[PDB]
């Protein structure tokens, strides 16, 4: 049960709904691959405090969509020259279909085109030391998604104009990360082609690599369900931005591997409710950490103790339990 999906819409909210539908709803297909393209868009991480990150007037003046995705991390700019990829797989020790496995097809497609690309660390591809691809992983029970962006000819100047600096205070508790080197594929190609051509060469490669893989074609009924998810999630303010929580405490700390913003309601010296925002990356939803902290004593020691009962690396990559405790409580 290995499939690809062809989706040529540029409707950001529709596209993201369709990807989620494949990830969460096409459970009889063990491996799913797709390539797709959004119109100009700021895509925000699953836990970002959207209202405090977006330049409202810029995105409005310029017609840019704002949609929250279902993986962690920070804000990303999409345009018609940003090629999105999606790799979905049933969790199975005896069969790996993931970013690593896609990376060879990308490298080889590019080598056909006269371009030497390299797989660096874990979650990016490079050309001459410059990153043109950035991967992120999401995990639900028994199912893994690796998804990301291939920079084909993106306008790299827009993001900085579309984002703002919050007036809310953050303690800056570390050093800042080094500025990465990025490039667009089109600039590295000896001969010019379009992003659509590149997309189709990649798919043609995938088909050659996996002769088993056939097209999954959505029925009218599935398309309806997909649009329902668009109408109730990715097309809504409640999802993309969302309601403020009940809180009598707010804290904010910027760590090297991410900003962490904590809104806690503390009653009778205990965590009555808590909600955590930020641009930290974790493979799984931070709700699980909120859940373990609820009813805990609002003291550093007790919060820390609770955090040592879970795998912190699933939720905050590169940030320690001690650091998260500090974000939660003084």
């Amino acid at each position: 049960h290995m499939k690809y999906i062809i989706n040529h819409s540029n409707d950001t909210a529709f596209n993201i709904a369709l990807e989620e539908y494949a990830f969460k709803h096409l459970l009889d297909e063990d491996q799913i691959f797709l390539l797709w393209i959004n119109k100009p868009s700021i895509i925000v991480g699953r836990h970002q405090n959207t209202i405090e990150e977006i330049n409202r007037d810029y995105v409005r003046e310029n017609g840019i969509e704002v949609v929250r995705r279902i993986s962690g991390g920070g804000a990303v700019y999409h345009d018609l020259n940003n090629l999105n990829y999606t790799i979905i797989s049933k969790e199975d020790e005896n069969k790996a279909f993931d970013f690593k496995s896609f990376s060879t097809p990308v490298i080889n497609t590019l080598a056909q085109l006269g371009v030497k690309a390299e797989f660096t660390g874990r979650n990016d591809l490079e050309i001459d030391g410059k990153k043109f691809c950035g991967n992120a992983q999401a995990y639900i029970n028994g199912r893994i998604m690796h998804h990301g962006c291939l920079l084909f000819d993106v306008d790299l100047s827009v993001l900085a104009n579309a984002l703002k600096v919050s007036k809310d205070k953050f303690e800056s508790k570390g050093v800042k990360s080094v500025r990465a080197r990025v490039t667009n594929i089109i600039n590295e190609l000896p001969k010019k082609i379009t992003v659509e051509k590149f997309r189709d060469l990649l798919l043609e490669y995938m088909k050659k690599e996996y002769p088993e893989m056939t097209e999954y074609v959505f029925s009218e009924e599935e398309l309806a369900e997909i649009n329902r998810i668009k109408d109730t999630k990715f097309g809504t303010w409640d999802w993309n931005y969302g309601k403020s929580p009940e809180f009598n405490v707010r804290r904010g700390i910027k760590f090297t591997s991410g900003k962490v913003e904590v809104f806690a309601n503390v009653t009778e010296s205990k965590i009555q409710d808590i909600k955590i925002y930020g641009d930290f990356f974790g493979i799984e939803d931070v709700a699980a950490v909120e859940d373990v902290l609820r009813g805990v004593k609002y003291e550093r020691e007790d919060v820390l103790k609770a955090l040592k009962t879970i795998d912190i690396t699933r939720y905050f990559a590169g940030i320690s339990r001690e650091e998260i405790a500090e974000a939660v409580v003084g």
